[PDB]
């Protein structure tokens, strides 16, 4: 798998579990078309979203579903998701790890991308 | 205003200028309609997008051109643009600045929400 | 003022107020002395630490004291307190803002300089 | 081992590689004595610094050579270094991951905190 999503919590310092996140891939006509989705899990990692046959060049969006993690923990949130929109290059590494770093109010979001 | 954006540049750490900004509101046919838009100025900052008349309850969106920002100072950048979606004034009105610290394979966002 | 620090708080979307800020400035004999302190404002600001004369070159420490901010929320936060390290006016003079961004377990830190 | 540290370069979208890392344990009369140091691996990652023995509770740092970093890589950076500054606590989770993000002008820093 090429793809990887990684979530932390800035508030409690601990993965951000059984948070659900979904992949899209931009269509010719500009729409966003389901591509893979799933939860994390206790490490806050999501795996297995994807093969190296299905993730061809393209852009795709992640979107984090923050707003029902926050919900969930009691915590008035901000977002109604985290999204990130990137594309796919094959020149480039092959592994990508798209992380989150959420607080209620803020958050960041780094790739990491590796050979 | 009640909208403001503001751009960081976490590079050179300077503001980030002239960078493209869209805001989209939610449709109640789910469609994203655009709002306004303009560009950050020489502080990085981005002011009159709208109005307290005009900036009802609603669902936003504000895309931040970071790959066009990038685009122009010689960094292929890892994300097409950020995204920033959130709910505004469902408790009546109030000032909301989005903030954004850029990297060309990273970035922070953060609100900052106060009632008048 | 050429130095300028700005806390905000990323669990309330708010400026951090209140926030205990010490600077120093490392010594000939390489020991921190202590240069100047206050607390942020209502706006998150802190305003007036020095003088265009006083901060002359030299290798500063922002001290911002993330703990006692956080144990007064009701926070048991991570840690002591965010240091920002960093060599001044080395090529004349410089503006500094020293950017900080707070949660209970983490925190970013950015620096804008501009040349007056 | 209850002590690792990451580093993530957010220029290049990679583990930022070959940093030093020094740990330092407060004493006493309030100094700052050397207690573990390293390299970040090719992953980003600093394993081994510590065993459970002697990581008892305090007060540590750990110190990142971000400017030594930025410089290698032909890069101006801001920092002299990075600086996390926490309490070791034996209640909580039982293994400390410090996590960094940096940038020439900004970094950021989480605590992963786990059982
Ligand atoms: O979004 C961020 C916004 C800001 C910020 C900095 C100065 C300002 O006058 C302001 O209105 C916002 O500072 C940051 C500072 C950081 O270290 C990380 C961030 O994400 C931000
Ligand atoms: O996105 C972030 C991701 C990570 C991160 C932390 C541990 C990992 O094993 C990893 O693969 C990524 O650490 C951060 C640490 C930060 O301080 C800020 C961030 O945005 C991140
Ligand atoms: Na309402
Ligand atoms: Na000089």
């Amino acid at each position: 798998c090429p793809l990887m999503v990684k979530v932390l919590d800035a508030v409690r310092g601990s993965p951000a579990i059984n948070v659900a996140v979904h992949v899209f891939r931009k269509a010719a006509d500009d729409t966003w078309e389901p591509f893979a989705s799933g939860k994390t899990s206790e490490s806050g990692e999501l795996h297995g979203l994807t093969t190296e046959e299905e993730f061809v060049e393209g852009i795709y969006k992640v979107e984090i579903d923050t707003k029902s993690y926050w919900k969930a923990l009691g915590i008035s949130p901000f977002h109604e998701h985290a999204e990130v929109v990137f594309t796919a290059n094959d020149s480039g590494p092959r592994r990508y790890t798209i992380a989150a770093l959420l607080s209620p109010y803020s958050y960041s979001t780094t790739a990491v991308v590796t050979n």
